[PDB]
């Protein structure tokens, strides 16, 4: 009857949005084994959490960490924020099941270089993960654009009916091997010509596996509401769980339209289970897209293969030095990465406050000067938006990165501090927790996190990332 660890006298948040409770938490093996008051229990290790808070480990529902978790199993960018589980395979791109011919078509470079895609089937990817495991648990979506690339040489078109049949069987096999569902990125060049009927062709497979559908909307600018109708039609037709990724209304035309996005959820019809996620910043980030170049707001170049000397500079400054328009400068900078300061802060606050919204970092792990969301998202929610701005309580903030997310993705026995659940846990100081990553110094680690456990083993303690490698692959 001894346990490995008891955490004494933390302010414990259960992850369900309830008021915190002062009590002790016992860990043995991978599991939370006792809650309440455990001075009469025998523990090898005793942690004094007086004055601190304990919460379930944070679940990053929107990552591009597919290959990063193999390259970098310590996962400092996420672990130092309190993240214990990552959801991979978003916006239509995944590491598996993928077989590459010529190149990795865009946006697969967000994941890694062509040579890294060594996983013809999902089980190859799970095998690779299990060589070292990682400091985070992994749950994987299958990317629709990745599936298209397996069967299409020319991506600038709808898939044929026969190519769709192949993709249906590839998704079915991947789901049987453990994938959670399918993601799309319908705004990207290499998926934009997929009609809604092509996406609908996956619905029966998803429904048969009780699997998920996540989507980067076909547009997030003027016609964003039309794009949301597309996502709801998947829920209407198949009664499956749908999640809209990084909800936003982008572009100067659309600042102030966040209430329209919220109200659009009233058009779901029969089922009302569509969810969404967001990152806590008023700026987006992706490979430089000529269609988004504007003088309406700041655009910052993060990398450029053509002109690396212009990295970490404002597009308007680059254009002035070069003596040409912003659009012509962008043409010469490609291929390049950018941070677009194209969102409105009041819109962001409304979308974060929305009770359907989970927290997702959308961190880009191959970016050499990344958007700071890669390193600051979850402490920014707890410290900036909860404590400082007062948009919501700490209990609400925690719920939106733990229990809400485990429920929506059906992650068994995670996201909640309850006896019998896994001991993914974060110990932190509520008054000091804060993001330090800025747009200029975008990899500064957060403050206020004292200790992190993944499946009962310490992966972070007193500013040290620790290679416990106790994460697991979470199969459906
Ligand atoms: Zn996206």
């Amino acid at each position: 009857q001894p346990v490995d660890t008891i955490i004494y006298q933390a302010k414990v948040f259960d992850g369900l949005g309830n008021a915190p409770v002062h009590m002790d938490v016992a860990i043995k093996g991978q599991q939370i084994v006792a809650l309440g008051e455990l001075s009469a229990y025998q523990a090898t290790e005793e942690v004094n959490a007086d004055g601190l808070c304990l919460a379930p480990g944070f679940i990053d529902v929107h990552t591009h960490d597919d290959l990063e978790v193999l390259r970098n199993p310590e996962m400092a960018a996420k672990i130092s924020q309190g993240v214990t589980t990552v959801i991979t395979g978003n916006c239509g791109i995944s590491a598996a099941p993928a077989e590459l011919a010529n190149d990795a078509p865009d946006p697969m470079n967000l994941l890694g270089e062509k040579a890294e895609f060594k996983f013809a089937q999902l089980r190859d990817y799970i095998d690779a993960y299990k060589v070292q495991k990682a400091n985070v648990n992994v749950a994987a979506l299958v990317g629709h654009t990745t599936l298209r690339n397996n069967v299409m040489a020319d991506l600038l078109r709808p898939a044929t009916a026969a190519e769709i049949t192949l993709m249906q069987q590839q998704l079915d096999l991947a789901l049987s091997q453990g994938a959670l569902g399918l993601s799309t990125g319908l705004a990207y060049k290499n998926a934009n010509q997929a009609p809604s009927s092509e996406v609908h062709a996956f619905g029966e497979v998803l429904k048969k596996h009780d699997a998920l559908y996540t989507t980067h909307l076909r547009t997030e600018f003027d016609a964003v509401l039309d794009a949301m109708d597309e996502a709801f039609a998947m829920e209407q037709a198949f009664d499956i769980k749908v999640i809209i990724s990084h909800l936003k209304c982008a572009g100067k035309n659309n600042w102030g339209r966040a209430p329209e996005l919220l109200a659009k959820f009233s058009e779901q019809g029969e089922h009302s289970k569509c969810s969404c996620d967001a990152y806590p910043y008023a700026a987006s980030s992706s490979t430089l897209d000529l269609n988004q170049v504007t003088d309406d707001f700041d655009i910052f170049i993060t990398w450029s293969d053509s002109h690396p000397e212009m990295a970490e500079q404002l597009l308007a400054d680059i254009a002035k030095q070069w003596g040409i328009s912003l659009l012509d400068a962008a043409k010469q900078l490609q291929p390049a990465g950018a941070v677009y300061h194209g969102l409105n802060e009041d819109d962001v606050k409304t979308i974060l406050a929305f009770d359907k919204t989970m927290i997702g970092s959308d961190g880009l792990p191959c970016d050499p000067h990344p958007h700071p969301r890669l390193w600051g998202s979850f402490p920014r929610v707890l410290g900036h938006y909860s404590r400082e701005q007062g948009i919501f309580s700490l209990a609400t903030a925690i719920h939106k990165m733990t229990g809400l997310s485990a429920a929506n993705y059906r992650l068994a026995n995670r996201g909640v501090i309850k006896v019998g659940h896994f001991a993914d846990l974060v110990l932190f100081d509520a008054d000091e927790i804060i993001d330090n990553a800025t747009f200029v110094e975008s990899a500064l680690p957060a403050s206020g996190i004292h200790q992190v456990w993944t499946n009962g083993q310490t992966t972070f303690k007193d500013k040290r990332v620790l290679p416990a490698y106790s994460g697991q692959f979470l199969t459906s």
